[PDB]
């Protein structure tokens, strides 16, 4: 049977859909730096096929290299961290108008972050540096590659 959804490994390449994703100013998670994210978003593990609603995983039984995900509370709220290798690219969904994230000029790497309440809600966080996509509601594509486990 195909790797479950719930397994990444570093190398493996995500690809995510945002509908109707919105901005917000400060991302908790993030340093409080801007962020575009969705209620309604889908994962893919691209290489295995597999993919699920955001919100239909358990977060915290999802692993990294055989790795529980590094996980953060900020004000009151749990968010879960699957590291990339490189940046996160995003774009306006069937679109050529691409997003960048707020570390638009270094060699920091990103992280896609998830917030979820332990039920059948979660929302998926990219990194951005405004609202170069608009406010929202906007449907916005994502794609990165899985990184290492964080020190």
């Amino acid at each position: 049977p195909a790797r479950p959804i719930t397994n990444w490994r570093s190398g493996d390449v995500v690809w995510v859909t945002l509908p109707s994703a919105e901005y917000a100013q400060s991302q908790s998670a993030m340093g409080s730096h801007p962020a575009y994210w969705s209620e309604e978003a889908t994962i893919i593990n691209v290489a295995t096929g597999q993919r699920a609603a955001v919100s239909s995983i358990k977060w915290d039984q999802v692993t990294l290299n055989g790795k529980a995900l590094h996980k953060e509370t900020h004000s009151g709220l749990v968010y879960y961290q699957l590291p990339l290798m490189g940046k996160i690219n995003f774009w306006q969904q069937g679109t050529t108008k691409a997003g960048y994230t707020y570390n638009y000029n270094t060699t920091d790497s990103d992280s896609l972050w998830v917030w979820w309440d332990g039920g059948s809600k979660a929302y998926l966080y990219i990194s951005t540096y405004t609202t170069m996509l608009g406010a929202g509601p906007v449907n916005i594509t994502g794609l990165g590659a899985v990184g290492p486990n964080p020190v």
